[PDB]
């Protein structure tokens, strides 16, 4: 059995599927400049990739959430994140501070999920 | 087959199980203020979650260890970590610096393990 | 079924295998002092561990890439990384800034892959 890939470029594939597992690349925001908007955009991008890969939000296994400024933005992150999640079905998660590839990026989230 | 969850709140589940895999949320210390005590507390919390999820320390697959100050606390981390591990059965691991959600938190560890 | 380990010391195993999955410890450079050389060395070390564990570069599922200085070294990282990858077969990846265990280490990469 072989890995399959979704949205491949020279650096990464947006998703790699292997058996019943889905590995997503860290997703970054769209055009939003603020933390709330950026978190919404990251999570929307994750939701679409889960769909494309045969998974869904209820089948997320783990999320690592990277914040440029964890002290400043943790509460906003949690607000948007908890809304977006399916009720009673939150995944494992780890939230830490790390600078991302562009200084305007405030949040990036990496998800592993189960195929349905 | 569906993921199952242990200790779910609005943001996360302490553990998510899927087939033979166990994904733990990043664990943070208890009341300790010092690095040695905090590392002990994080590892004790991991040990209990592994038990609850049908795993054990000998079945850890990977650990990512986050230190607020890696230069300052790496040696203390390693001292406590190597004691806690089952002899000859260390997992894959990655240790990096990252600020955690509270400034008093010096160490946080995220584990993936195999069900028994 | 039990995890098996490659290159175990008191802190970590370079690789842990479990069923069809391979979990590698974060790999650090060899003797290089510059970002290009260091990235080459990290990736060479990963390639050997994949071989030892029954995998290969075409079966990488995820990579988390840690840069001491992401603003400064992202472009060099990408240059070496894209060369090293098998054409059209890039994995999922996440690239973030984090200080590593030694200040001279500029880059560290943690890989999960599929057994062949």
């Amino acid at each position: 059995m072989e890995p399959t890939r979704i949205a491949t470029n020279d650096r990464l594939s947006a998703a790699v599927c292997f058996d019943a597992l889905v590995f997503l690349s860290g997703q970054v925001p769209g055009q939003a400049e603020d933390i709330h908007g950026q978190t919404r955009e990251v999570l929307a991008k994750i939701d679409a990739l889960l769909a494309e890969a045969g998974s869904r939000k209820e089948r997320i296994l783990s999320a690592t959430i990277y914040l440029k400024d964890i002290a400043r933005d943790f509460a906003a992150l949690n607000e948007v994140w908890t809304q977006w999640l399916p009720t009673g079905q939150a995944p494992s998660r780890t939230t830490v501070q790390a600078e991302l590839a562009r200084p305007s990026v405030l949040v990036e989230i990496t998800v592993v999920a189960a195929r349905g």
